[PDB]
């Protein structure tokens, strides 16, 4: 169907853009909004309300620009704002060698049901946040199937 | 000032604000702003972004070695429409010589819309506007800003 369709174009297009940082180690930041409304962490950014595309995503993470400092916040299949602020976890069970990022991505998850996907600027690792738990080290294939479950 | 003059206003602040950082730093952009004449043929050879215009956005997408830094940004009245955009190249005599590929994709589409086009040269640093077949360079940014009122 069309929702359908839509949702597998934005999943690829998360994908393409994740993997092209993973490589290249560029730190990133980027949340889904679910069913908990995260308007209050939205408007902390710069409000985009633009069409996803991976060159998007990947223009918006280039370091040492105005849009690469904080979260990319998604809703209803579009990117709502860049830079935004997410609320660090106090979480003792994070990997103590994780800076701020992961620290930001766990601590939304803890608020929310949101799914915040988090690219290591140290070693290009990938990770996502629910729940309050960060899974760290996957694979291509192992964030498609978060995705796809999300 | 009604919403319509504010919203205005913005966008022309946003866009003077990202010229100004480009031009320092000798990041080139081609940024056209479609006026009466539309540019759909145009904007769909680009990425769509439909996005609400930001300084920020404006800067982040014209970073040299990046998805979206080649070729022109399209604005539609406060928005980013699409990025990457194809336009066609001016074959003038009165292109500087030593002028590259923005610069004549910015007189090209001047010679078929009354859009305003605005060129950053990645060379000198130099600001330019492209308006209806014809090219005015090395602009202040006090010039620019009142070009870009004046169309409005
Ligand atoms: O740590 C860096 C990672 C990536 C870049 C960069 C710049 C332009 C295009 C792609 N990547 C710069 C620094
Ligand atoms: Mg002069």
């Amino acid at each position: 169907t069309p929702v359908e369709e839509a949702q597998q174009k934005t999943i690829e297009a998360i994908t393409k853009a994740i993997n092209y940082m993973a490589k290249r180690r560029i730190g990133a930041l980027l949340t889904i909004e679910r069913d908990t409304g995260m308007g209050d962490y939205i408007e902390t950014g710069i409000p985009l309300n633009a069409k996803v595309s991976s060159e998007l995503l990947i223009n918006i993470f280039i370091p040492n620009t105005p849009l690469h400092d904080g979260a990319v916040i998604m809703k209803n299949n579009e990117i709502a704002a860049a830079a935004c602020y997410l609320p660090l976890s106090e979480s003792p069970f994070i990997s103590k060698e994780l800076g701020t990022r992961h620290r930001a991505a766990v601590g939304i998850s803890e608020v929310t049901d949101s799914l915040t996907i988090i690219v290591s600027e140290e070693t290009g690792g990938v990770s996502v946040a629910k729940n309050g738990d960060l899974h760290r080290e996957l694979t291509e294939e192992a964030l498609k199937e978060m995705l796809e479950a999300e």
